[PDB]
């Protein structure tokens, strides 16, 4: 009958499509991976830490060292 596998590899596209848009990835796609496990479209992640600093998802506290920190861009940012 029907003989043949794959698997699960870590970013093959699993189930991994980013979670802002909820669309897909694209090996073109760049894409970026949270310290959370989670990874997200290099243009809907980019634009979101650069508000949030933080996970869309779990919100995963991206900072541990005291809180100055290198700024997500420029002081006009809101
Ligand atoms: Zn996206
Ligand atoms: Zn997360």
């Amino acid at each position: 009958g029907s003989s043949g596998s794959s698997g699960t590899e870590e970013h093959v596209g699993s189930g991994l499509e980013c979670p802002v848009c909820k669309e897909d990835y694209a090996l073109g796609e760049s894409v970026r991976q949270l310290p959370c496990n989670h990874l997200f479209h290099d243009s809907c992640i980019v634009p979101w830490l650069e508000q949030h600093d933080s996970c869309p998802v779990c919100r995963k506290s991206l900072t541990g060292q005291n809180t100055a920190t290198n700024p997500p861009g420029l002081t006009g940012v809101g």
